[PDB]
């Protein structure tokens, strides 16, 4: 058999939840291109996500700290927030390519050296319009990244676009909210993870977070050692738990609230997806620990320091002598503006790329 | 609404094609575990595969080459995704599909194919080296990542699919990963060699496909620019994508198989790329190894990968007490050549390059 | 002289352990393997699952006390029951002087042993043990085989001690650096 687009669009309605966004339904792209057979909206839009240049360099950014010197890699993420996310909306019955197209593309605006650049590069930008990297991912899909010929950017669906500009906010389709939850949950129980293989995180420091002291001790866990064997169970009992309690808790507001639209929630008062009072609370504990424990250890702090100084050196140097910038960036100063083109062009930096740059501007 | 995995799988059928593998047909797994509460048997196996050290690994581990070279990892989301859109395609289990494209890759050592030449040729005496089969020893013995038994406790769809790609021919879905690799191998590394300026627009013109589909878009076959590359790259993947499925679509029907079971017994493979793409392919292949993996400083690379492992082969095998006490302990049960293959072939490019270097001076 | 020894001894097995441990080579659970690790440990009641810093400092010590003390008492013993009463004596004695008594020597015999198969079989210990192996190999076969790299003073000694030894004296001499730099400026 071949299975059309428009058969596809069919069985996903009438298979999905009420509330759950259909494909057919969709508020279309802003270009009009001819609608393929084959793959359905939101199947295409992920196929483009993932031949984008930016998430291309997921791969050669860092999670946490500065890459050079074995901690994940933003790719790695996002790979785990797709597995989260798209594992929660199954059980929910909601869009899962709608799902995974977001958690591809939400993590693409992000500067070199792990939210660090972020901070740094918004600091920089406080007089010419700042710098936040959901919008900078919006940026680059809707106008940097030029793959088509006939407009700039992926000319991707409303619905993704959507997800990427109202997830992390009532608002938004309940895929996307339901990414940055998992968003969230990734981010826990893998930090927990680098930071014990990295040994910076210390096995009798376990006891400070109770979800994890409760874990620990349900399996017999070895502390003071916590070998490998007892971290990936402690780490894959995390997630189960935290993914478990998503869907429970979610289906729970989405059935109180009475929703039976992907309008309905993107109109209602407040987000649904949740993870219930106890299970918000275990994770807020364990980013706070983490945060303490880990962010601010020394070691990560001192990589820190320097991912801060080379976007620094990279921006002073390039807006004080705009003609350090390759011919390509001064090209696009006039329609951008001097600091615009510099920002995007350090935002779209590699780690490696971006320390070598800092380098070869010094003797 | 809260999907159950007896729901799911209920679902999957019905919906799927008859020759599809249905997970409600899974001939089980090894080791007997509760069953899930919303994953199905294919969902927990991508899950459990996306979570070991061989595929984390492939994010250091290049494809081709060990800059513009792209990671086994970015291979395998692309095999990933060439197999997923022709799997819903023809209705075949999505899940198993990239459960087995996740995993098939696993088994190489680092640096290339380069990497399971020179291992097999050591090893001739002790048993050989074959990459689909370290896949299958790593996900059944060699990673502990659960108490009760060593490996990953696989189905035996996905087990089936790393082997087949165990019985004669497998399921669609394993028989299209295995295309799908072949397609992606193509299209990526055609255009790696032109981002790393080792092949030339202009040689294009040495595969009808190429030239053809250049000409047809009016790209610049004199100075190939990004842009143009881009909508090359994207049309051949387009291309072979499309002839995948008409060409399966209609062995399938040809055959009259309605189950999996029908697909792994019939006398032939099914999935198929038609007379003509498979003649395409087969001049791309072609093409890429004379003019990209045979091209001077690949082979300059090629050469340093097959001195590291060399290296680090006879220094372990030659002395053992080398090695970590870990590794010195699956000597027992393993025999010192296996073992040392087993701990060679599990590393990152990086670490075996940097172990070498230690074993020296 | 015979004292000078046995201190050789003692301070081996003190300090390998001490370097071993803060190398990271020995870990705190091995110490159960030497009875006299285990007994002093336990008894000030240190940390036997992570060897603390202040710890491994009271480990060292005591252990050390325990050796100077055992020499100290058993030597002299052996020195009255032998009756020896000058230099010269001890010199011609049929035995040596010098112990630990039964029950230290034993000890350290146990403690020796430990060491050779944690600390010095360590594969991280062996790898480094190779490459110095080559080193002195590469540099002997190069400047015998090869006089006319030597530097001309050690070149110069090989009429009055021959070649073989003029070089032996050559490398036995250098610095660990040195012998390491030598070695690397005889490749590319
Ligand atoms: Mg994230
Ligand atoms: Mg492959």
């Amino acid at each position: 058999m071949r299975f059309s687009r428009e058969a596809l669009l069919e069985l996903e309605a009438s298979r999905l939840a009420p509330y759950a966004q259909k494909a057919r339904d969709t508020r279309g792209r802003a270009h009009p291109e001819p609608e393929s057979l084959y793959r359905t909206p939101y199947q295409k839009d992920r196929d483009r996500i993932l031949h984008t240049t930016a998430f291309r360099r997921l791969e050669y950014k860092t999670q946490v700290l500065p890459g050079w010197a074995y901690y994940r890699t933003r790719l790695t993420h996002t790979l785990e927030v797709a597995q989260v996310s798209r594992s929660i909306a199954r059980a929910l019955g909601l869009n899962e390519d709608l799902t995974e197209a977001i958690a591809l593309s939400h993590d693409l605006g992000h500067p070199p050296f792990g939210h660090t650049g972020e901070h740094v590069l918004n600091a920089l930008m406080q007089d010419h319009g700042g710098f936040e990297h959901n919008a900078q991912a919006l940026r680059i899909l809707t106008h940097l990244e030029v793959r088509y010929p006939g407009f700039r950017g992926l000319n991707l669906t409303y619905e993704v676009l959507e997800g990427i500009a109202t997830h992390e906010a009532g608002q938004g389709t309940l895929e996307a909210q339901v990414v940055d939850l998992s968003d969230a949950i990734a981010y826990a129980a893998h930090d927990l993870d680098d930071g014990f293989r990295a040994g910076l995180l210390h096995p009798e420091e376990l006891k400070e977070v109770e979800l994890l002291q409760a874990l620990a001790l349900e399996e017999g866990l070895d502390l003071l050692r916590l070998p490998e064997l007892d971290r990936r169970v402690l780490v894959r009992q995390l997630l189960g738990y935290f993914i478990t309690a998503a869907i429970e808790a979610t289906h729970r507001r989405v059935e109180e609230a009475g929703v039976q639209s992907a309008e309905a929630v993107r109109r209602h008062p407040s987000r649904l997806a949740a993870l219930g009072e106890e299970a918000e609370k275990a994770l807020k504990a364990l980013k706070a620990f983490l945060m303490e424990r880990f962010y601010r250890h020394p070691e990560v702090l001192r990589e820190r320091r320097k991912a801060e100084a080379v976007l620094e050196g990279l921006f002073a140097a390039y807006t004080r002598y705009p003609e350090l910038l390759p011919r390509e960036v001064q090209a696009k100063i006039p329609e951008e503006g001097l600091e615009r083109a510099v920002c995007d062009y350090i935002a779209g930096m590699t780690d490696r790329f971006a320390l070598e740059a800092y380098r070869r501007l010094s003797p």
